[PDB]
């Protein structure tokens, strides 16, 4: 089998994409968060505390005839930006473009951080880590890549995330039409439940490139690009008036600028990211400073190639036997 959908951004910044996610029966559409870098699937639903819910789609599952409580499960999580939520847990059908899985770990939340709550155009979040990360409790649940991995013609799936634009996640197979080039694919380890590998090194704009080893995590998840301060440090040295800021969280710039690329490397091949990318816009609204879109990762503790990375890429997540990350240029 393979499945195919399309992911969208939720805003103008490229924030988070979401993508549609059949529920149920008769299907239940929510527009999930397709997370990386985490490993649960959690949907706000009927039971979500009322004062918590504010525009998002909820999971009824007593509307669905194939729902069924799993009796005991409780889940809770915490995110890298803070966030967190939690509930219970039913079993449910659910389908991504096409795939079905029956008896998937639908994770219902009782609670949502308000993070969650703002953000009407997020339903839930899919993970894609590995399983071994799910919180559920006292049994662990599977994901739905781990659920479906068996039936699928290839035990892969693939990110290929738009800029200002719609892209896909495809399950299954390698769409060898969408991306230029060859597919380098590059060590995992995982020993922390993530998608982590190391990259071989960068270059800011038209600079030489630095050979150095970058342990981190392929994360469709989290927005930004974190990298060691003295990367980061390297890449904003290059923009006029780039400064780190305390107050606002992180590195700003002056809108009236042109960013540089960023190359990184994956083996000996080489992804880079356009400038425009690492622009995320007024700090805020009428603003003249800008925030950066490549952040150090210092006191997060892992480097994590967000989507700023990722979607300058077609990224294949190869979860056989022994796992493996591909990107090629596209």
């Amino acid at each position: 089998s393979t499945g195919s959908a399309t992911t969208t951004p939720i805003d103008s910044l490229d924030d988070a994409y979401i993508t549609p996610v059949q529920i149920g029966t008769p299907a239940q559409t929510l527009n999930l968060d397709f997370d990386t870098g985490s490993s649960d699937l959690w949907v706000f639903s009927s039971e979500t505390t009322a004062s918590e819910v504010d525009g998002q789609t909820i999971y009824t599952p007593s509307k669905s005839t194939t729902a069924k409580l799993l009796s005991g499960a409780t889940w809770s999580i915490s995110y890298g930006d803070g966030s967190s939520s939690s509930g219970d847990v039913y079993t449910d059908t659910v389908s991504v473009g096409g795939l079905t899985v029956t008896g998937q770990a639908v994770e219902s939340a009782k609670k949502v951080s308000s993070s969650f709550t703002e953000d009407s155009t997020i339903d839930g979040l899919l993970g894609l880590a590995f399983s071994t990360l799910n919180t559920v409790s006292p049994t662990q649940q599977k994901t739905f890549f781990d659920n479906a991995k068996a039936s699928l013609d290839s035990p892969v799936f693939t990110a290929d995330l738009g800029y200002h634009a719609p892209g896909t996640y495809n399950f299954g197979f390698i769409d060898t039409t969408a991306y230029t080039g060859s597919i380098t694919y590059t060590a995992v380890s995982t020993k922390q439940g993530f998608w982590e590998w190391t990259s071989t090194g960068y270059a800011v704009g038209s600079g030489t490139f630095k050979s150095t080893s970058i342990d981190g995590i392929a994360d469709t998840g989290t927005t930004l690009l974190y990298l060691p301060a003295t990367v980061v440090s390297a890449y904003w040295a290059q923009v006029s008036g780039a400064k780190s800021s305390s107050s606002v969280g992180g590195y700003v710039f002056p809108c009236s600028a042109t960013l540089p690329s960023f190359t990184f490397g994956v083996g000996s091949a080489r992804i880079v990211i356009p400038g425009d990318y690492i622009d995320f816009g007024p700090i805020s609204t009428g603003s003249s400073s800008c925030f950066g879109g490549i952040q150090s990762s210092a006191g997060i503790g892992i480097n994590i190639f967000g989507d700023v990375a990722l979607k300058a890429a077609f990224v294949v997540f190869n979860g056989a036997t022994t796992p493996t990350l591909g990107f090629a240029s596209k």
